Formats: C-alpha cells, structure tokens, sequence
C-alpha cells in the first residue's frame, strides 16, 4: 500500500495517510544511477498544516503544495525542516513564496549556509543540546544528539503515536551505510538510544526514505551504523 518509487514519476509527489490527521508525503530525485524516495511529513493543526520537510528540490516542492491544495485543502502555513541537507530544505525559497513560514533549528541554519543550500527564515529555539525537545504545535521536536548529521531533528506526533524520524532512522530494507559524509558515527548509536527511552510508545516509525515500520527500525539502524563503524 505505502508508495514506491514504482509508482511516482520524477517531479511527482504521492500522499499517504498513516493515521487521522498525520501523512507522510513521497517524491523521488535521481542520484548519480539510482532513483531514491523521500519521505516527509504532513500533520494536521487545526483547521491549518504542519509541513514536516520539503520534497527535495523546488519542482517537487511546488508539486507538494499543489497535491496537498488538490487532496487536503488546507492551508500550509508553517513547515520544519530536520536537517540541513537539500532533501530537507531544497524547496524552502518555493514554500516562502507560497506564503508558508519555514523554521529550522539555529544549527540546521548555520549549516545550510555553510553548505549554500536554501535556509529557512524562522530559528527554533531550544534545541541546542541533546534530548532537548520543544512543542511546536501538534508535534514535539526532539534533538537526539548528533547522528546522521549534526544538526539532525526528530519530530512525533503524541495525538497518533506516530514517530518521525527522518535521515537519522534507516528503513528495513537499507542493509548498509548511506550517505555519512556530515554524521558522526561514533555518537549515532547514542542518539538512537535517546530517542527509544523518549518515545517508548511509538506505534509508527518513518524512516527518511523508505517504508515505515515500528520501533524496531531503530535498532535496525544501530545494527546497520555498528557495521559500517567497523
Ligand atoms: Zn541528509
Ligand atoms: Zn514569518
Ligand atoms: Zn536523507
């Protein structure tokens, strides 16, 4: 039932409800060969939408939108982006001039500066040290601690259980070791494990690419990052 790539064209965008008033949306970008997926987050605020994430690039950004306007028919007003990297924050310049206010941690800002990818205009304050958690509405934001990269958030949804982990979190299916050029590998383990004793009552866990499972994806994860460390 979850989307593959199978099934979304290159500048598509796919929406999947995982529980009432929480999706995660789907789009595809080509890397050198291959074509992967990535998952984003869409949560419910009222009569209003939490964007949790951009879609990987501004065609596939306004896509989102346009699939959202098209299914949802609620207005994005706010968006977060996890991490610094362009499959989370490739689209902020196409939310910002839709009308849509993007945030992102002062670490994550810093970071997409230094990288020259777009930057979120909002700072989210209080999420400087790990296991740092802020609300933001109908999710909690959590800083496990460095792992994917630096900077990298978690975001859950306590009225429907639902755990997003994005980059930090590997799908099932991913056997080894993706990109790591900006993680820590030594401390990945040791955010992982933060984030289980936070949310030990997560029924269900998004990966940032790939099909969702349960906690079980986080050590899934750990196993993965343990045998690539070594
Ligand atoms: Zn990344
Ligand atoms: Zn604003
Ligand atoms: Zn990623």
């Amino acid at each position: 039932e979850y989307p593959t790539v199978s099934e979304i064209p290159v500048g598509e965008v796919r929406l999947y409800q995982i529980a009432d008033g929480v999706w995660s949306h789907i789009a595809t970008q080509s890397f050198d060969g291959a074509v992967y997926p990535s998952n984003g987050l869409i949560v419910r605020d009222g009569d209003e939408l939490l964007l949790i994430d951009t879609a990987w690039g501004a065609k596939n950004t306004a896509a989102l939108l346009a699939e959202i306007e098209k299914q949802i028919g609620l207005p994005v007003t706010r968006a977060v982006s996890t991490h610094f990297h362009d499959d989370r924050v490739g689209g902020v310049d196409v939310l910002r001039a839709a009308g849509v206010a993007t945030y992102a941690s002062p670490s994550t800002r810093r970071l997409a500066e230094v990288e020259g990818n777009e930057i979120p205009t909002h700072s989210l304050e209080g999420l400087s040290s790990s296991g740092d958690a802020v609300r933001f509405g109908p999710v909690e934001l959590f800083y496990p601690g460095a792992a994917h990269s630096t900077d990298n958030l978690v975001v859950y949804v306590p009225s429907a259980s639902v755990l997003y982990g994005g980059c930090a979190i590997y799908e099932l299916s991913r056997t080894s070791a993706g990109n790591v050029a900006d993680a820590d590998l030594a401390e990945w383990p040791t955010s992982i494990e933060r984030i289980q004793q936070h949310y030990p009552e997560a029924q269900f866990v998004i990966p940032g690419h790939g099909l969702p499972g349960g906690l079980d994806l986080l050590k899934h994860t750990t196993n993965v990052v343990k045998a690539h460390t070594n």
